[PDB]
């Protein structure tokens, strides 16, 4: 039905590539290099108080709005506490865009993040995990034609007049959630069916992150 | 339970002050001042078109995501091609600050709208109305000790775990939806409470809004 050759349904190919502990995520055409990077130093309102933070740089205006989205949406998985006074640098690099690049650097940006504290915890650096739990974004719409769809391409996302991303835990909560509707609206039922769908998705790029790491 | 006084499912007091077709709207100490222009020219992506645009102009970065979203919301509701090839310019200007500027605005720059819209089809400028429904939106939240609130105020925002935008037509139905866990995440149940809430604050809106005009 999709000009894409997929079901309604249906993820594009995804490639987590380790090969420093960079992850080259694949999804389609879509791919991006992210990197995760650890200083023990801290923003000036947290000198002393014990706890980290993640901040992140994004690149390919509205790139600080999705910077500071992947800031957010790791923090809300990650015991800033256990992780001490020191901050997780992530950066993104969209190497090729085709439609969901956003929802992509997260699941990325989470992985990474996963590798350079895995090698904290290795090294003796800090006592415990601080990961709460996985996380993972995906991209969700309402086209005019198809209905609703799962992993927006750049052409899908282009026409679609429901637009939605949405980032989840691995254990099904929410983290954050944004849909635009064009010119157009969506009822109830929508938002119910688009949640499913991403939900979907989500539990899909986790399962794949979980058996990479 | 709140400082403010109020229940947890209570909207600050509202009020609609068209005293230019300007508005004034007022929501416990936020205040913004709301006007619609409308000029007979379009951007040039549409020139000859023979469909209308919507615009806003909103001041108080982080300003054009606002812009950007009051001009999508209301665009949502207005059929372009029956407002013929002319743009609406919306200017909202906030004069206090205390939390929900940002959906106060969207409330107030349609009113606006309406009341610009109305003179054009008194006018005979156009033939029939064309705004599909009425819009409103309200800000919803998840604090660590009151739980779910509905139109929070600045220190309520400011301490809430979780904050959330909603975005809705007269009908019911969604426009545009926004929520973000801070250090914290929010369950599908916590969702639906949300949702909710934001539905009875903003089916109150329109209908102020219907009684004003």
């Amino acid at each position: 039905m999709r000009h894409d050759g997929r079901q309604h349904d249906e993820l594009r190919p995804i490639t987590f590539d380790l090969d420093e502990g960079s992850v080259l995520i694949t999804a389609g055409n879509t791919k991006v290099i992210c990197n995760a990077s650890v200083e023990d130093r801290v923003p000036p309102f947290l000198r002393g108080g014990g706890k980290g933070w993640i901040t992140a740089e994004y690149s390919m205006g509205r790139t600080m709005e999705i910077q500071r989205l992947i800031g957010r949406a790791l923090r809300a998985v990650v015991d800033l506490e256990k992780l001490g006074e020191r901050t997780i640098w992530i950066d993104c690099d969209v190497i090729q865009a085709d439609g969901g690049t956003r929802t992509a650097s997260i699941t990325g940006a989470f992985l990474a993040m996963a590798i350079a504290i895995g090698k904290l915890i290795k090294a003796g650096t800090i006592k415990t995990n601080p990961i709460t739990d996985f996380l993972a974004a995906i991209s969700v719409g309402i086209d005019k034609e198809q209905g609703i769809l799962l992993d927006l391409n750049y052409e899908e996302d282009s026409s679609a007049e429901v637009d939605m991303n949405v980032i989840m835990t691995g254990s099904g909560r929410f983290v954050e959630l944004q849909g635009t509707g064009e010119e157009a609206t969506f009822s109830r039922e929508d938002l119910n069916g688009l949640l499913g769908l991403a939900e979907k998705g989500i539990q899909e790029l986790i399962d794949k992150q979980k058996e990479v790491l």
